């Protein structure tokens, strides 16, 4: 009854987690704020009348 | 505020304990003993 309760180990159970997305991870060099992109809309032809 | 509370040592402190009269150590494997009563020499009167 007199005795110190003796612990014997720990343990630490850890693992490592992915992002399943690291080939998408393109790099800047962090300068500016702003990018832009832009695309040209489509223009079908005409019949030409020479009226 | 969650960890089992961490001992890490015991001792048991010990020490042995004497006799001072080690050196009457005998052995064996009631129990009784004797000696004679002192006897006087005497007066040769030889008459």
């Amino acid at each position: 009854k007199y005795l110190f309760p003796k612990i014997n180990e720990t343990l630490l159970i850890d693992i490592a987690l992915g992002n399943r997305f690291n080939w998408l991870a393109k790099e800047q060099d962090f300068i500016g704020q702003y990018s832009e992109e832009y695309v040209i809309m489509d223009t079908v032809p005409i019949n030409m009348d020479l009226s």
